[PDB]
């Protein structure tokens, strides 16, 4: 999947600069051929992180996951091509638009999202970053799960303790939660964050700083969301059974597709009114 | 400590083997200017876990852990010398006697283990692989903890997920797990069984098959002995809270060498009355 034989900078024009950050610079690259868009790395002995995130993309040909155009290894640079998504990031949205999504909105989110993790733990792929903002974007009210980073590192670990009766129970465990059916959990408990998030703005424990987070995760009961009173019956099952502390007893995506908080969810169209919505509130000045 | 600018086979001549397996031959070796034995490996991009492993066995220079004489890359071959124990493994002698350890000797074992074991954990190095056959006997009756490599795997992929607000429960738990003051705890446990496996020649659970094994350890009640009017409420008690399925309430090496199975435990004698038995049983045609 990464191309040798082509060169892409005669494929690609870097045309400008979507992010910057701990993982390098996104660009905004334009195929000078088509004229389609694309979110850019130019990467100039931890290439093999990116080459299984490459692996991953390609494999991860679906509807609401962010499609890859193009890998190539070029004079040397590893060049990463992937599908441009103009609506953005919904954490971008959020905070263009100062306020959290509606419920409408927020159940497009979730349908869609469910449909995705369906998709990627059918190929035992765990994301394990979802948050708000790797949930990108399309025109149209679609989103594309994105990032797969997190992903790629932990595959590349796998891919490459003890003695079972000596072994401590704690170890049992966490060695046990690496594999199936209990290492796709993990996105189902934080898809729930992510739906508090896109209610709130911001995730449970935001006010905490990260190592005092992850000690309030363990100890607390799950999360719930702030005023229920707004918010559905439905909604709240929801959550209440996707944030369930126990993986064993945590439902599947395929087994959430059915709740009724999503089950009857057959039109996009609330996402697309909020797309339209902060295209034209960013178009302010 | 891997020499480059040394001929290994100047110094050392591989004059026998001592084993075989799936990590390749172990072979005895012979210092041809001093006439020192050692167990010796030479391996023919995995070697970089055998570097992480001689980083570790030159880092643990201490009177119960197994002593690295030398190191060499050279044509390509990885030379790995180390220390050599004529006593051999505990689980040899168990099994070379027909009987398990008296508690006269597990005494001397269990104190000498908690020493290494508080080494060890001192220099933030978890074993991971704790059993009678990585416990090595000299002929003046002390142990040596051998065997680094499940540490050196496990370390090289820690010095080789997710973001902590989306993170699930057991995600935190097994990344915290991962570090101090959880992850050294581990081998407390393993001790224990080790101990169990010393007094009855088999560890807990032998009859099933390692998988069932696994789902046995995380969900049965710790492992006590089969019959306890043979042993001092002393050992029957330091299992008691060494085998603690919480690693949270499980005690350090540090404090375990105050427990009264140990903390008296001043003469080797039991263990090289042992070592002489074997020896003379080995003897036998
Ligand atoms: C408009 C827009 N696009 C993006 C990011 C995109 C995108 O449009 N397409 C896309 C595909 C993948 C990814 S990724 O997260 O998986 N990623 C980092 C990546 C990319 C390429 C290669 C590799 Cl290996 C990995 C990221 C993206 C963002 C974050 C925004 C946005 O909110 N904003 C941007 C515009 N601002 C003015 C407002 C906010
Ligand atoms: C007599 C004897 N010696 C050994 C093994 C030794 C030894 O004598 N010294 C020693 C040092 C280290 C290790 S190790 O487990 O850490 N290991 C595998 C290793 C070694 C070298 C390099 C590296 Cl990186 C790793 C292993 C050993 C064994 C298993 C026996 C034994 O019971 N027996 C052997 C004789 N039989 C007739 C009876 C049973
Ligand atoms: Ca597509
Ligand atoms: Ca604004
Ligand atoms: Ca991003
Ligand atoms: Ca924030
Ligand atoms: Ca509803
Ligand atoms: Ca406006
Ligand atoms: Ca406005
Ligand atoms: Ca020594
Ligand atoms: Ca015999
Ligand atoms: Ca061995
Ligand atoms: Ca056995
Ligand atoms: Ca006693
Ligand atoms: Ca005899
Ligand atoms: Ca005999």
């Amino acid at each position: 999947h990464v191309r040798r034989d082509l060169d892409p900078n005669e494929v690609w024009e870097i045309v400008g600069e979507l992010g910057d950050g701990a993982f390098g610079k996104v660009y905004k690259a334009k195929n000078k051929e088509t004229g389609a868009l694309a979110a850019a790395k130019v990467i100039e002995e931890e290439l093999e992180d990116y080459i299984v995130e490459i692996e991953i993309l390609a494999t991860c040909d679906h509807p609401y996951i962010v499609k890859l155009l193009g890998a190539y290894y070029h004079d040397g640079k590893l060049w990463i091509m992937i599908e441009f998504c103009p609506g953005g990031a919904v954490d971008a949205i959020m905070l263009e638009l100062d306020r959290g999504l509606t419920e409408p909105q927020i159940q497009v989110v979730c349908r869609q999202m469910l449909e995705a993790l369906n998709f990627l733990h059918s190929k035992r792929i765990i994301h394990r970053d979802l948050k708000a903002g790797n949930v990108l974007m399309t025109l149209e009210g679609d989103i594309r799960l994105a990032d797969f980073g997190v992903s790629a590192k932990n595959l590349k670990t796998l891919q490459k303790i003890g003695t079972p009766y000596w072994m401590a129970p704690e170890v049992v465990m966490c060695e046990t939660m690496k594999d199936t059916p209990y290492d796709y959990k993990a996105d189902i408990w934080s898809l729930g964050i992510t739906l508090i998030e896109m209610a709130q703005i911001e995730p449970p424990h935001h006010e905490l700083n990260p190592m005092r987070v992850l000690l309030k995760i363990a100890k607390s009961d799950p999360p719930t969301l702030l005023t229920p009173s707004k918010w559905s019956v439905e909604f709240r099952d929801f959550l209440k059974i996707a944030l369930d502390k126990n993986p064993e007893t945590r439902p599947s995506a395929a087994q959430l597709l059915e709740h009724p908080f999503v089950s009857s969810i057959t039109s996009n169209k609330a996402l697309r009114e909020l797309v339209a919505e902060a295209k034209a509130e960013v178009m302010e000045e």
